[PDB]
């Protein structure tokens, strides 16, 4: 396990639809300007990020950075065949070397399987395929100080792990000492049986969080209850990385957004909703 | 309006995942056992149904039967394929047919667009598409004293219509006496801003209720605000048909199970599920 804390970051498709120059600057601006001590940066393409730009406006903006990305059908480590295991080995060993450059420590995200919506439940090939390739990706992060997270997704998103329970259980079987859970309100706000049991069974597994609303706008507007799972951070004494993440049709990921079903503009000022957020989060957990 | 009653109903795959003779009579028997008024039949394929052993069986055990769908990519009414919403039509009449054979008054659910992901957001025209759509099944349903109820779902559902007030809204449109809003806890819980707002809007225009927990599993084992959800109800008064809808693993309907993203064992027991579900309705609600 490699060092964690406590920070509050932004999610990139707060600010950004694309990491481009331009984006890159105006998303890491952005978090910098509402008072984030990092941005979580989307690689759900690895190279087509500009890493020495990046790294540069990180330094500018005295703003630190970790990485989330989903796979896709093309890079699927769940896939029984062993080419799509090979392609999505390549793209986590790419994001694991564009997260170390830019001096990153967290790899998250649904990074043990195709973000989207599975046609049909996991065969046990499919779990272990997953098993046996966030084991490969561990060992490989291990070697640049990186811890990976997998974040439990809702039963539209993935056909791996729905709960908190269920991630504990694969993270169990993957047995790596760098390979932690990740949480995420939006999600659990779907799946768990309360906003408390997971955290308090994760523990010291538990090794990122999402901060979402249940329909993924403005905290303090849906139905997730915040004094529930904050209260569960308190109980194992939470310290690592909390990033709010929000999608609106006002910025869209041509990729991201539409796996997403980002269909509603739930807000339009980027500022005012990371802002608001970040107050929110530091008045119920800090 | 046809006439509508309080009455509480349990969906079909809280007992059994096909309508065969042995499916049919499973699903009226526990909803008859379990002391449900009424069996909400999935006519995702209306042609398959042996209409005449359904009305014996529904004869046999004193229920009632109301009837919901979801359409297919096949049937998508929202098409700008004119051939795929002739489909779509010829379904819903069918499916009008068969209730109204069964002596039912409810064609409720996802009558208005393909059940499930979209790739991107609906255009004017997808919207204008199922609004005529249903404003000719309103029609065809009125001569056989059938109301439509449209059932508003989350975003990986329907890109069409994801909150009571959005519901209402293209309600308005179809703009005929017997089609009405048909909202469900399950979706509330991700898309809606508290549970009463959309029932609050909505009065005389909610036609049909489903009573889902934020996992689909037991009653109050998950996060719905059902407490704000019955509240809103008897401030509208509201006297329709309140269906408990559940999905485990546990009963498969090959198509609509993973068509919903039913990967987890929620419940085992139908009996015990649908027995405690409709005791925690009535006392929340009668
Ligand atoms: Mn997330
Ligand atoms: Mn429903």
């Amino acid at each position: 396990a490699f060092p964690k804390r406590l920070e509050y970051g932004g999610h990139a498709l707060v600010w950004s639809g694309d990491w481009s120059a331009a984006g890159a600057r105006k998303a890491i601006a952005g978090a910098a300007r509402a008072g984030y001590d990092y941005i979580e940066i989307a690689l759900l393409d690895p190279w087509q990020i500009d890493v020495a730009l990046t790294k540069d406006l990180l330094q500018e903006y005295n703003l630190r950075a970790h990485a989330s990305l989903g796979l896709s059908a093309a890079t699927d480590v769940t896939s029984t065949d062993p080419a799509i295991v090979a392609k999505g080995d390549e793209l986590l060993r790419k994001a694991t070397d564009v997260l170390y450059a830019l001096g990153g420590s967290e790899l998250c995200g649904v990074i043990y399987c195709a973000l989207g919506k599975y046609p049909g439940p996991a065969s046990r090939e499919n779990r272990a395929n997953s098993v046996a390739a966030m084991q490969r990706l561990a060992d490989y992060a291990a070697d640049k100080g990186i811890n990976i997270d997998l974040e439990v997704v809702n039963r539209y998103e993935t056909n791996i792990m729905n709960t908190g329970l269920e991630g504990l259980a694969f993270l169990d079987e993957v047995n790596r000492p760098n390979a932690f859970l990740h949480l995420d309100t939006y999600h659990m706000n779907i799946e768990e049986n309360g906003m408390a049991k997971s955290v308090l069974a994760a523990g010291d597994r538990l090794g990122y969080v999402h901060i979402g609303e249940s329909h993924r706008g403005y905290l303090g507007t849906g139905n997730v209850d915040f004094a529930s799972f904050f209260a569960a951070l308190k109980q194992i004494d939470y310290r690592g990385p909390i990033t709010f993440e929000s999608f609106s049709s006002e910025i869209v990921d041509p990729k991201l957004s539409n796996t997403l079903c980002v269909w509603r503009n739930l807000w339009h000022d980027s500022d005012d909703l990371a802002g608001k957020a970040l107050e929110f989060i530091k008045q119920r957990y800090g």
